[PDB]
């Protein structure tokens, strides 16, 4: 067992397309280091195990230059087991994750919004080390929406087999020990 903390960060990007603004060429700002759109970003810190690893992602909502009424938390807990995968720099490991994400909407009054979702999903990457300094994360992240009963059930048949309803996220970040 061993103390881990670091960062992660999810890669959400399903739609593959490019656009341009302007073509006259007129216009250039002075911004080239970091421009995203969408993606997750947080913190990592828990508890390392003989025979798994555990560690929590703080989070809250992606920037952007658009981004308008932003305000939420974001906490969920992460456990899975890791094992030298090749020779001893990536770390193959696997689990499952849950946690609750609070979600607050204007409305004054009348709250719709009841800031309880259900999360949970499944992990599972490959770690790899340099030396005695930092480590660093690389994988996929699958994670579910609350989702308990239904209001208006429809009903229809079972017609041969399917994959569940599941999102589809990147893994990469780094992990310090402690």
């Amino acid at each position: 067992a061993d103390n881990f903390v670091g960062l992660t960060w999810g890669e959400t990007s399903n739609n593959i397309q490019k656009s341009k603004s302007l073509n006259r060429n007129l216009n250039s700002p002075n911004l080239d280091k970091v421009i995203d759109n969408t993606g997750t970003w947080g913190i990592r810190a828990g508890q390392q195990f003989e025979q798994g690893r555990y560690y929590a992602t703080y989070e809250n909502i992606s920037d952007t230059s658009s981004g308008n009424k932003l305000r939420q938390q974001n906490l969920l807990g992460s456990y899975d087991a890791f094992l030298p995968i090749g020779d001893n720099n990536t770390k193959l490991f696997g689990g499952a994750t849950l946690g609750l994400v609070k979600l607050e909407q204007d409305g004054k009054g009348f709250k719709r919004d009841s800031d309880v979702g259900y999360a949970a999903g499944l992990q599972a990457g490959i770690l790899q080390e340099l030396s005695k300094n930092a480590s660093i994360e690389g994988g996929y992240r699958y994670l579910r929406t609350n989702a308990s009963t239904e209001m208006t059930p429809h009903g229809g048949n079972k017609l041969g087999s399917l994959d569940l309803h599941s999102s589809s996220q990147f893994y990469l970040g780094a992990n310090y020990k402690f």
